[PDB]
C-alpha cells in the first residue's frame, strides 16, 4: 500500500546534458539534434547580471569564448541564435543519443521531473510541481542552471523547464525550451516578488485519493458539500479555487474509490478547518499537492 | 536554499531491466554482462507460494517456460542456476548496455534508489532507506517484483537490492543481489512480522543539519546533553541509539555549520520532547530520516 513521489527514469535525459562555459561562468545545456541550449546568461559575469544588455553582451562574444563539454569530449559551434531568454548553439555534430522529443509549455499546477546537472554531469532526478506562482521548489547549487524538467510519454521526451535563476527568496524560477519564463521573471539579478503562493486544490485531491486507495482513511466523512460553498473555505486557506474541469478530471479516481469528487471535498474542508490533530495521511503530516490526478492514476495502475 | 529527496539518475539501470515469465507470472529481471538476475519466484503460481519448495519446483521447469524479454527482444537461456533467494538465467547475449557495476549489501539506515518497473519496462525512481526492521517502504504494484535498488559512485552502479514480497502489513522486503533476503524474511506467502521499526537517528540529525545550511534553524537551543543522556530520549520515541561512530560520520555538517554533533542532538531532544508546536523544518511538518549524512554532503555540496 505504498505511495511515492516518483521521478520519470531520465535515461533519455542523461545522454543530452553538457557543460557550456564563457569565462568565469559554466553551466548545463541540452544537446538535441544539431543545437544545444542554455541559459543566455550563460555569457554574463556576475556583475554583467545586475542589469545586462543581452543583446550588446552576445555581440562581443566569439564562438570559441563557448566551451561545450560532454564527459571528456570537446564540442564546437556552427552558427548561434538568441531565442527569448536561451541561447540555441548550432554545433558540429547531431547528438547521436537524442532521444524523440518535444517542447512544451506547461500550465501552473502540472509535475515534472528535474534532472539536476553540476556541469553537465547528472547528479540526481526529483519530482515536482509548477507552483501557481510559477516558482519551482528545486533543489539547485552553483551552477545547476541549465537544468531541465521533463515528462516522459511512452517514447517520447516532453521538454519543459530549463532553470534559469535562484530568487532572493530561495526559490527557483526559468523558461520554457522556447526561453520564455514562466511567470513574470526576468533573467537579472535584481528584486523580484512572486506572487502569493496557493496550493493546488486539484493535487491535494488526488492525493487524498491515493491515500483512499493505499488504505489510509480516517479522514472520511459523511458531510458533504458544494462546489462554489468548497470554494469559500479554500479561498481562505490560500487554496487554488477547484473548477468543474477540475471534478471532471478526478473522475477516474472518483470511479475506483466510490467516493463522490464532491463527498471528497467535504473532508477535506474538515481537514482545513480543523487540521490532523497529529494523525499522518501517507506517512505525511502535511496535505500533499505534487500528485497531479494524472500522477496517481499512473503510479496507481502501473 | 532548496532540499529535496532526489534519486541517482536511472540511466545506467534502464539499459539492464528485462521482463521474465513463467506461465501467468511475469516479473522484471536485470541483464548484466551474460546473466539476468530475477526472483527465484517467478517459478511458482499464486498456489506454490503458500509453502514453496523451490528445489523440487526447479526441476520441473523447462528454459523454454521461461520467456525473457527487453522490449521488441526475446532472449534465450544457456544454463540456470539458484542463488539463494535469486534465480541467475546465462543467456545467449552479453548486455552491450552493461555499467560498470557492484553487487554490495547494505546496511539498516543505508539509501539508495529504486527504479520501479512494470515488465521489464521502467516506470518511475525514488529515493528509500532501509529501515532498520530491515522493510522498505516502498511504491511496488502487480509485477515491481524484481525492481532493484542501487547506488552510482562515479562511473559505478552498486547494486544493493531486488524487491520479492509485498508483506501482509503493505511495506515491502527483499534480498541482496546475491538473494539472502534483508531482515527474516522469506520469499512465502505467509505470516512473517517485521520488527518494531525505529527512527533513523543519525539521519534525522543530518537532515537537521541541511535545514541550517538553507536556513531553517528555528529549532536551535542553547541547551546540550551528552550522549548516553539523548540516548535515554531516543529510547523512549524508538529512536536507533546514536554511537560515536555516529557522532564521527556526521562531522564534515558540524564544521560546516559551526554547531557540535551533541549540540544538534539536544535540538532534536527539545523537539521530540516537545513536537514541533505546528511550525516546519525544510517544508516538513514531520522529523525526515531517509537522508544520510553523505547524501546531505552530496547535495549540498554539488
Amino acid at each position: 500500500s505504498g505511495f511515492r513521489k516518483m521521478a520519470f527514469p531520465s535515461g533519455k535525459v542523461e545522454g543530452c546534458m553538457v557543460q557550456v562555459t564563457c569565462g568565469t561562468t559554466t553551466l548545463n545545456g541540452l544537446w538535441l539534434d544539431d543545437v544545444v541550449y542554455c541559459p543566455r546568461h550563460v555569457i554574463c559575469t556576475s556583475e554583467d547580471m545586475l542589469n545586462p544588455n543581452y543583446e550588446d553582451l552576445l555581440i562581443r562574444k566569439s564562438n570559441h569564448n563557448f566551451l561545450v563539454q560532454a564527459g571528456n569530449v570537446q564540442l564546437r559551434v556552427i552558427g548561434h541564435s538568441m531565442q527569448n531568454c536561451v541561447l540555441k548553439l548550432k554545433v558540429d555534430t547531431a547528438n547521436p543519443k537524442t532521444p524523440k522529443y518535444k517542447f512544451v509549455r506547461i500550465q501552473p499546477g502540472q509535475t515534472f521531473s528535474v534532472l539536476a546537472c553540476y556541469n553537465g554531469s547528472p547528479s540526481g532526478v526529483y519530482q515536482c510541481a509548477m507552483r501557481p506562482n510559477f516558482t519551482i521548489k528545486g533543489s539547485f547549487l552553483n551552477g545547476s542552471c541549465g537544468s531541465v524538467g521533463f515528462n516522459i510519454d511512452y517514447d517520447c521526451v516532453s521538454f519543459c523547464y530549463m532553470h534559469h535563476m535562484v530568487l532572493p527568496t530561495g526559490v527557483h524560477a526559468g523558461t520554457d525550451l522556447e526561453g520564455n519564463f514562466y511567470g513574470p521573471f526576468v533573467d537579472r539579478q535584481t528584486a523580484q516578488a512572486a506572487g502569493t503562493d496557493t496550493t493546488i486544490t486539484v493535487n491535494v485531491l488526488a492525493w487524498l485519493y491515493a491515500a483512499v486507495i493505499n488504505g489510509d482513511r480516517w479522514f472520511l466523512n459523511r458531510f458533504t458539500t458544494t462546489l462554489n460553498d468548497f470554494n469559500l473555505v479554500a479561498m481562505k486557506y490560500n487554496y487554488e479555487p477547484l473548477t468543474q474541469d477540475h471534478v471532471d478530471i478526478l473522475g477516474p479516481l472518483s470511479a475506483q474509490t466510490g467516493i463522490a469528487v464532491l463527498d471528497m471535498c467535504a473532508s477535506l474542508k474538515e481537514l482545513l478547518q480543523n487540521g490532523m490533530n497529529g494523525r499522518t495521511i501517507l506517512g505525511s503530516a502535511l496535505l500533499e499537492d505534487e500528485f497531479t490526478p494524472f500522477d496517481v492514476v499512473r503510479q496507481c495502475s502501473g
